[PDB]
């Protein structure tokens, strides 16, 4: 009967997390039929005490199938040791895991980097940012990340021992920098940090991360109310939530939920005969599991991934932050408008220049070559004469489009009939894909119309912008044409589909919201020169 060793920080500031994890593990094992035996060890408060628990655990257990460790510091220290002794290793409650041995250590905790990328969407609207972080590799990793992302805005980076909780100094340093947001890299001890900071006159918006969602923090809503934090987006509907609550008298937080999915999946692995470190690692690596944490996907390097959301502390409980959905849509609308504005300016400037050079030849080509470098979302740039014929292009590798008659393209007609700039609908281009063309008219020295200059955007223009914005949030953003045609959707099978073949309202209104089936929908519009696209965000 295989033995799994489980090292948790019982003798430490994170006692409560440790007991939660222990509870969840024991609950999980009782029901699964006990595919393995558990022995618990006390990792203590620092790295040495955890390395000692591991070494002791190895000395005392011959049939040791695996070692599970809680905390970024325990896990980073055990990782190379387990590898050397060829013991399968799982890290839980470990966002700042440092990997050196490829193919070793499976990790169920989403990393600092991913969580930091999401938190940055909120923090970017604060010009003065203070950080107070636990003095261990989780704190220091968050500090180093936040400092890299926000060089100018980060005005203070203070550490604290979570066992000692002597923070009067750090909080003095901090108040003296008049921060706009105070980021706490803290678990439950944040309720005390919050109290003292408010009593010390600090009025800054409090901000935290995954570990901060503890009952202590909610109880202290007198001080913590309004605090915004990033958190895994699993729902409460899983049977584990209720089983744990009924047995132990309180709801399990992240660490319980995580520890329950570890037992469930490891149990199944040890039943199926997987027993070597390589087999146990491969069990997880590349795989998707659905469980109490929701849908969990493991990369080839053994790291779990699952979506996060913004949450906030309120008087009545921990809540999903309503603000994030319109925020993400607006932030995306804004990046798109600024990209379009940049393109429009560059093309307008290029038209001014082509006035003296004409549209053909080496001087024209040079304007085109530069215009393309000025437009990172360009596929190419052309000039088009008064007849609607492409007469020049950069990059020159697309020289075959020269001579192509595009006088029948809808935007080209409009430019010819208005002698004003146009942004096309998403139409099939001679280059071989459905794209979007921005054109400005060109006039010679005497004011006579001589044609137009164009930037054609990349085939994946919208996707390349949108997918970065929505990365790891449980939402989708799509783009619709005025006539209802889908221009961009993360599911490409939908691209090109109409909605005349809430959709009706999206056609006629530039902004809106709605609900279908249960999903919420928000939309706005982006565009130029009378060509507007609808930008919609959906979420549960
Ligand atoms: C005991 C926890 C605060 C540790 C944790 O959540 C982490 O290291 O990522
Ligand atoms: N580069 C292009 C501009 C306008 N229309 C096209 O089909 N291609
Ligand atoms: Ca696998």
């Amino acid at each position: 009967k295989p033995v799994v060793g489980v090292i948790l920080p019982f003798s430490s500031a994170f006692e409560d997390i440790a007991v939660e994890q222990q509870r969840a593990v024991e609950l999980a094992l009782a029901e699964s039929g006990s595919a393995f035996e558990i022995v618990f060890k006390d990792g203590g408060a620092d790295v040495d005490t955890a390395v000692q628990a591991f070494q002791d655990l190895v000395r005392s257990q011959e049939n040791l199938a695996a070692v599970v460790s809680c905390s970024s510091w325990a896990s980073s220290a055990i990782h190379p040791l387990a590898a050397e002794k060829d013991i399968f290793h799982v890290a839980i409650g470990s966002a700042a895991l440092k990997r050196t041995e490829p193919g070793h250590t499976i990790r169920l905790t989403v990393g600092v980097q991913q969580e930091q990328e999401q938190l940055a969407a909120y923090l970017t609207d604060f010009e003065r940012i203070a950080v107070l972080a636990m003095d261990n590799n989780l704190g220091s990793s968050w500090i180093r990340m936040l400092e890299d992302r926000f060089p100018k805005q980060v005005v203070a980076a203070q550490e604290y021992n979570p066992q000692q909780m002597d923070i009067a100094a750090q909080l003095a340093t901090i108040k003296a920098r008049d921060s706009e947001a105070l980021v706490l890299i803290s678990a439950g001890e944040a309720a005390t940090i919050a109290k003292q900071a408010r009593q010390a006159g600090i009025k800054a918006q409090l901000v935290g991360t995954r570990p901060i969602q503890r009952a202590e923090v909610l109880a202290a809503s007198a001080f913590t109310n309004g605090l915004v934090y990033t958190y895994p987006s699993y729902n409460q509907d899983h049977p584990f939530m209720s089983a744990f609550t009924d047995r132990y008298g309180l709801e399990p937080g992240f660490f319980g939920v995580e520890a329950y999915d570890l037992c469930t999946t490891l149990s199944r692995a040890l039943e199926q005969g997987r027993q070597t470190p390589k087999a146990l690692f491969e069990w997880y690596a590349g795989n998707t599991f659905t469980g109490a944490l929701g849908k969990v996907t493991f990369a080839n390097d053994g790291d779990a991934s699952y979506p996060y959301i913004f949450k906030k502390v309120t008087e009545s409980g921990f809540r999903v932050a309503e603000f994030q959905f319109p925020m993400l849509l607006t932030q995306t609308a804004q990046e798109l408008n600024a990209i379009f504005k940049d393109m429009d300016r560059s093309v307008a400037a290029a038209a001014e220049q082509l006035s003296t050079t004409g549209l053909r030849g080496d001087r024209a080509s040079a304007i085109l070559e530069t215009l393309f470098n000025e437009n990172q979302y360009a596929y190419n740039c052309v000039t088009v004469d008064a007849t609607g014929t492409i007469v020049n292009v950069a990059p020159k590798q697309y020289s075959s489009v020269i001579g192509e008659d595009i006088s029948g393209q809808e935007q080209i007609i409009r430019l010819h009939e208005t002698h004003q700039p146009v942004l096309s609908q998403a139409i099939k281009m001679v280059e071989g894909f459905v794209g979007i063309d921005l054109e400005h008219p060109v006039f010679d020295q005497d004011g006579g119309f001589i044609g137009s200059v164009s930037v054609l955007t990349q085939p994946d223009f919208f996707g390349s912008i949108i997918s970065r914005k929505v990365h790891n949030f449980p939402v989708e953003i799509f783009v619709l044409q005025r006539d209802g045609t889908t221009i961009y959707d993360v599911n490409a099978e939908e691209i090109g589909k109409n909605a005349f073949a809430i959709a009706r309202k999206m056609v006629s209104q530039a902004e809106g919201e709605g609900t279908y089936r249960a999903k919420q929908l928000l939309w706005t519009s982006i565009g130029l020169h009378g060509t507007n696209y609808r930008l919609a965000l959906t979420y549960g």
